[PDB]
């Protein structure tokens, strides 16, 4: 139940073998994340700062509780 | 005439003020580049390794000569 990574379109867009596991392709932890109760402006600022489009949202124990994307904005 | 940076869609996609200069928004050098005469395989390997969609090509003296993009592939 621990957030171990994140796998997006850039990771899979050139992989010819579609039978590979996620572990070989994913971006492993640590990640750029935000805590629970993050506002829209804070998430947008983080995304603009780190030049990313996704933002996992974790609790105080480091467990995954939410996800934010640029698609929302 | 020096290759001082690169500016892409991620840099500009949340800049409300369109009158800003390029320098205030661009990604400054050094950049992930390749040498002249780089094959398609090497360029694709660089793009996959660094998770980027562009690749400037400079000469032996560091002056910009060309560009490679994922659009080509
Ligand atoms: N929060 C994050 N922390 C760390 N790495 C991340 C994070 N979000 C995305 N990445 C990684 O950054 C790279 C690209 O990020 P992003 O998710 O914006 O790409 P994408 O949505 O696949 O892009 P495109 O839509 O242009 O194909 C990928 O390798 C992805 O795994
Ligand atoms: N060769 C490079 N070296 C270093 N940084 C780069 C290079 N090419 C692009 N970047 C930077 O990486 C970020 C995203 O790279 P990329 O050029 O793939 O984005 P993009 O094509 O705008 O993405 P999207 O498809 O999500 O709109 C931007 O901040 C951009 O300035
Ligand atoms: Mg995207
Ligand atoms: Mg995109
Ligand atoms: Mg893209």
């Amino acid at each position: 139940g621990e957030l171990v990574g994140i796998i997006t379109n850039r990771d899979m867009r050139f992989e010819v073998d579609q039978s590979k596991p996620v572990s070989e392709v994913m971006t492993k932890a640590p990640l750029i994340t935000a805590k629970e109760g993050v506002s829209a402006e804070a998430a947008l600022g983080l995304l603009r700062r780190h030049k990313i489009e996704k933002l996992p949202i974790v609790d105080g124990h480091g467990k995954l509780t939410g996800l934010i994307t640029v698609k929302d904005f």
